[PDB]
C-alpha cells in the first residue's frame, strides 16, 4: 500500500532475456507457420475468426520498439500466437502440431529463464 513497498524482482535483464527466447523461437524448425502474419487475403476465414492476430515478427517489432511494458505482456503475445493456432488448425495438421510443439518449447524456456 501507500509507502509500504513489497520487494520486487530485478527486472533489468528482462528485455535481453525475452529477446534471446524470441530468437530461439524464430530459429526453431517448427517456427515456419508463425514467422510472418497470416495472409488475410489468402487464408479464408482467418480475418473473421481470429480477432487478435499475432506472429513472431510482430512480437519482434514490438520488442525492438518498447511496446511491451513488462515481461508478462510479452508472454501474453507469445501465447496468443499458439492460442490462435489451436483455434484455427486441427491438432494433428502440420501447422497445428507445430503450434503445440512451439508452445511447449516456449513454456519450458520461460520457466527455465525466469522461475529461477
Ligand atoms: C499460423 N497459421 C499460418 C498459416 C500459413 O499459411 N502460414 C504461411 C506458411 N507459409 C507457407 C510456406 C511457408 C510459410 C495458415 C493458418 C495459421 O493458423
Amino acid at each position: 500500500s501507500m509507502s509500504v513497498k513489497k520487494p520486487k524482482r530485478d527486472d533489468s535483464k528482462d528485455l535481453a532475456l525475452c529477446s534471446m527466447i524470441l530468437t530461439e523461437m524464430e530459429t526453431h524448425e517448427d517456427a515456419w507457420p508463425f514467422l510472418l502474419p497470416v495472409n488475410l487475403k489468402l487464408v479464408p476465414g482467418y480475418k473473421k475468426v481470429i480477432k487478435k492476430p499475432m506472429d513472431f515478427s510482430t512480437i519482434r517489432e514490438k520488442l525492438s520498439s518498447g511496446q511491451y511494458p513488462n515481461l508478462e505482456t510479452f508472454a501474453l503475445d507469445v501465447r496468443l500466437v499458439f492460442d490462435n493456432c489451436e483455434t484455427f488448425n486441427e491438432d494433428d495438421s502440420d501447422i497445428g502440431r507445430a503450434g503445440h510443439n512451439m508452445r511447449k518449447y516456449f513454456e519450458k524456456k520461460w520457466t527455465d529463464t525466469f522461475k529461477v
